[PDB]
């Protein structure tokens, strides 16, 4: 099964930068959002679970058909909380209908993490809208109530090795879990991205309590948590070696969550060999926006 990356007709560099420029404008403008945490989070959030179903076995799932739009995928129970972040976007969509469901959500994403002061991320356009029946069945995304092994296995279907898997991992320095969403609460509520996540996972006193929804999750007395499956990031020893890498040196961990995230955001896209190079956006910051 192949996806061939197509560029919105007669687009360029700048048109991307006009659609990047709304959602950093919106992202700076709707603040209020998850008490002041805004959309930044979600956003993220959204552009994994849109690319997270990808199998490389087949090539189903992936970010190219843009097929969370369709009510099988939007109503995952793995997705719940993301209708925040695709009614963020219905507005950039409508200003912008050219571009494709696929370019938006992933586009959200780089967007978010960029102006949440994170790595660039280089973006390629062309994903291409598929039909209703292309859409993935629920239950390719992960569990959080699992182990390093369940971790490490699971992300082999999305063709992530171990620094891959812990740089993208860092990303739960961002927002927050909500108890009606996912069945855990707490988190640090950030809406800045960095490496506090690999900080807090070895310099925090984390104690295994069971939250309102009788799940367990790891708190710590300065109001920190880790999911079961971040927490087993600092059991397995492969995995804890690269978390004290992170932990200890910002400027990687912002060069591999880049890498590692236009890799999720890529896979299963077949890109020509005159497909034009990765765009690199600037933030509203650097425009003087
Ligand atoms: C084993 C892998 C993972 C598991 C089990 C997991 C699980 C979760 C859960 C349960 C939540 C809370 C959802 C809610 O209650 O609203 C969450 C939030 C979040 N996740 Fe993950 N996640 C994983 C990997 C990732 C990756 C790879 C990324 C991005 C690179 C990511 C980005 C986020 C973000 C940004 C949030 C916060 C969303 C918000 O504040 O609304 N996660 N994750
Ligand atoms: N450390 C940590 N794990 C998960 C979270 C929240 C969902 C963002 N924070």
């Amino acid at each position: 099964l192949v996806h061939v990356a197509s560029v919105e007709k007669g687009r360029s560099y700048e048109d991307f930068q006009k659609v990047y420029n709304a959602i950093a404008l919106k992202l700076r403008e709707d603040d209020e959002y998850d008490n002041y945490i805004g959309y930044g989070p979600v956003l993220v959030r959204l552009a994994w679970h849109i690319s997270g179903t990808w199998d490389k076995h087949d090539n189903t799932g992936g970010s190219y058909g843009g097929t969370y739009r369709f009510k099988k995928e939007f109503n995952d129970p793995s997705n719940a909380g993301l209708q925040n972040g695709f009614k963020f976007l219905e507005p950039i969509h409508k200003e912008f209908p050219w571009i494709s469901s696929g370019d938006l959500f992933s586009l959200g994403g780089v967007t978010a993490v960029q102006e949440m002061q994170g790595p660039k991320i280089p973006w390629r356009c062309g994903r291409v809208d598929t039909p209703e029946d292309t859409t993935p069945d629920n239950g390719r995304l992960p569990d959080a109530d699992k182990d390093a092994g369940y971790v490490r296995t699971f992300f082999q279907r999305l063709n992530m090795n171990d620094r891959e898997v812990v740089a993208l991992m860092g990303a739960h320095a961002l927002g927050k879990t909500h108890l009606k969403n996912s069945g855990y609460e707490g988190g640090g509520a950030n809406n800045v991205f960095t490496n506090e996540f690999y900080l807090n996972l070895l310099n925090e006193d984390w104690k295994l309590e069971k939250n309102d929804a009788n799940n367990e999750q790891w708190d710590s007395k300065s109001g920190y948590m880790m999911l079961p499956t971040d927490y087993s990031l600092i059991q397995d020893p492969k995995y804890l070696s690269i978390v004290k890498e992170y932990a200890n040196d910002q400027d990687k961990f912002f060069k591999d969550f880049s890498k590692a995230f236009e890799k999720l955001l890529e896979n299963g896209i077949t890109f020509p060999k005159d497909a034009p190079s990765p765009f690199i956006f600037k933030t509203l910051e650097e425009q003087g926006l």
